């Protein structure tokens, strides 16, 4: 078995990370790095919205795990907190249930900043995992999604689970 559950070994100065947005609102989303759950519903630390982990970018060690209520909460504290994410800093979010409702242009754009590209039409109930930086200068090559289409569902009123895994660059 390799870290994280991944397919295959990471090359030599690389991160391993492998991630699932949640299924509905019944289980939550997981996020694992360099072999390291740092959020699952197993660990009580998810909920409801965008769910996020930050992990230095040289050390690949966890810095923060926060959730922040996309349809219910207020969108100003995830405001707060984005902005306070340090350059170099790995950025690991993924959706549970909602992710969109409560988001505003600014919030989109500072994330869009981190190398997203889904955020910017994210939508209510879209399933969504991303894996980015501050400081990038690309759109990442660590980001999916799954639109919440009635047509297509899995789930009654929610998407199918949408999953990712890779190796991210260590910082030198």
């Amino acid at each position: 078995r390799y870290k994280c559950g991944i397919s295959k070994a990471c090359p030599e100065k690389h991160f391993a990370f492998k991630m699932a947005s949640g299924a509905a609102n019944v289980v939550g989303p997981k996020i694992c790095l360099e072999d390291n759950v740092l959020m699952s519903g197993v660990k009580n630390n998810v909920g409801r919205g965008i769910n996020v982990a930050l992990a230095n970018g040289k050390t690949g060690e966890v810095l923060d795990t926060k959730y922040f209520d996309m349809w219910g909460g207020d969108v100003a504290p995830f405001i707060e907190f984005l902005k306070a994410i340090q350059d170099g800093t790995i950025v690991l979010m993924g959706t549970y249930d909602d992710g969109a409702t409560k988001l505003n242009d600014e919030a989109r754009r500072l994330i869009a900043d981190l190398g997203s590209t889904s955020i910017t039409n994210l939508g209510f109930r879209d399933n969504w995992v991303f894996c980015g930086g501050k400081g990038i200068k690309t759109k990442s090559p660590f980001e999916q999604h799954i639109k919440n289409n009635k047509d297509t569902n899995k789930y009654e009123g929610w998407p199918e689970v949408v999953e990712m895994e890779g190796c991210i660059p260590q910082k030198q």
